[PDB]
């Protein structure tokens, strides 16, 4: 049907009916055919560099050159601002892929395929066009079905930047059918030999009842440096502090402690993570100059070999006839499909059981940061870089929702685990089968 009949179609009215009864548990939610992507949220990770020269030009920046490498600030203090400054205009890019990409291309936000345990999604950025940049490879991979978790980690090893993390949510819906999501989990990129610990931001999905979903940001995603640098980014929209949807507002302090003191802010940008942004220098608010405009730059697309080479747990792959009966709208096919893959995968789960066997991840482990582990769970290093990270920014590091300080009430949960999924280059070094 078309878009204008959704919101009075009987369809849309049972689905809003069985919001009602809703039991924490989203894939639960009867959502029309005409409301489904096609897409498993295993791919979601690729959202995180589809802009190839943001995500490297923080390796580029060094002493010899940095202030050559600061459009908005010839002037700039030091390299470490400077990469602070890139750093924080790539997390920016990020936001328009992450939450914007479905409305785009599906029509507006959609209920995404439910990853099942052990999916993998892989590709790469060639980067073609540009020698010195070199292959950018993304590896993700649903380390848990019950509930949800994506871990993955994306990686350049000509220019040594890498990044890793994880992520999953727990959603509810308000009585004005506002879907609430918290994000869980953190990301954490590495330039040579500099970190950032960063935290995705909560979000609500607006535009339920006149069946038109898109996403909102909400509350606060921190960008945590090595060299001290902290960037506090706040979310907002239609009103309240902007004009506009989709805005946002990121300081960059010399430190934690002076995030305290919004005065203390060395840079304050500001506008729209959808659109454009401007940035202003200590309180030279008369020298505001254009920090990042997401219309004037193209999204890259990751590389993904063709559906006929690829290995069976990869995404594309295994969702195939789903995928295809989505695309069609056939309401019994798409039930037929899905059933038979989440069927055999419950047989699966099981038989495990059963036979005293469990799934083994394939390229993340699961590290116990809690003070009392597990006695068979991994347990993190020393100078583990989370942890210092964590420790700077006086982040939680239970698992607590993305952002959470050490402190608030989410923190002070009782009986609240601290396990975290941690990409191990090595395992993917001896990967057997799996190829690019
Ligand atoms: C849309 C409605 C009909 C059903 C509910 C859909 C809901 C579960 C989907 C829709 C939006 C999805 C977000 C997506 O906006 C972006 C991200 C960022 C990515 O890094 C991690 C996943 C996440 C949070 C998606 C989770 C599933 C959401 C909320």
């Amino acid at each position: 049907m078309d878009p204008s009949q959704y919101a009075s179609s009987s369809s849309w009215t049972s689905f809003l009916k069985s919001i009602a009864s809703f039991n924490g548990d989203l894939s639960s939610l009867s959502a029309p055919p005409f409301i489904l992507s096609p897409i498993s949220l295993t791919e979601f990770s690729q959202y995180w560099a589809e802009h190839p020269e943001l995500f490297l030009e923080p390796s580029f920046i060094n002493d010899d050159n940095y202030k050559e490498h600061c459009l908005i600030d010839p002037e700039v203090e030091s390299p470490e601002l400077a990469r602070m400054l890139a750093v924080t205009k790539w997390f920016i890019s990020t936001l328009k892929s992450q939450y914007c990409s479905r409305n785009e291309s599906l029509g507006s936000e959609k209920k995404p395929l439910n990853p099942f345990l052990g999916e993998l999604f892989v590709g790469k950025w060639e980067n073609k066009e540009h020698p010195e940049f070199g292959e950018t490879v993304l590896l993700s991979e649903q380390v848990s079905h019950h509930p949800p978790v994506t871990a993955f980690s994306i990686f350049n090893d000509k220019n040594k930047v890498k990044l890793q993390g994880y992520n999953q949510i727990k959603a509810s819906f308000t009585k004005s059918l506002m879907l609430t999501v918290k994000q869980f989990g953190h990301t954490m990129l590495d330039i040579k030999d500099e970190s950032y610990l960063v935290t995705p931001p909560p979000l609500h999905i607006e535009g339920i009842l006149v069946a038109s979903p898109f996403v909102e940001l909400e509350g606060k995603s921190y960008i945590q440096s090595s060299t001290g640098l902290l960037c506090v980014i706040e979310f907002s929209g239609r009103g309240y502090f902007s004009g506009k949807k989709n805005s946002f507002k990121a300081r960059i302090y010399k430190d934690s402690k002076d995030s305290k003191d919004k005065e203390k802010a060395l840079y304050t940008i500001s506008g729209q993570w959808s659109g454009s942004s401007k940035i202003i220098k200590a309180n030279k608010k008369e020298e505001s100059r254009l920090f990042y405009d997401a219309a004037r730059i193209p999204a890259e697309h990751l590389n993904v070999k063709p559906l006929e080479e690829q290995h069976p747990l990869e995404s594309r792959k295994a969702w195939y006839d789903v995928a295809g009966a989505i695309k069609l709208g056939d309401f019994n096919l798409i039930a037929k499909t899905k059933t038979e893959l989440e069927e055999t995968q419950r047989e699966l789960r099981k038989e495990e059981e059963a036979k005293g066997i469990s799934w083994q991840r394939r390229w993340f482990k699961d590290f116990d940061y809690s003070v009392t582990p597990e006695e068979g769970a991994l347990v993190p290093e020393k100078d583990d870089t989370f942890l210092k990270l964590a420790s700077a920014l006086n982040l939680s590091t239970k698992n607590a929702p993305s952002g959470t300080l050490v402190g608030d009430k989410e923190d002070r949960k009782e009986d609240l685990s601290s396990i975290h999924w941690r990409f191990q280059r090595e395992l993917w070094d001896e990967e057997k089968e799996i190829v690019l």
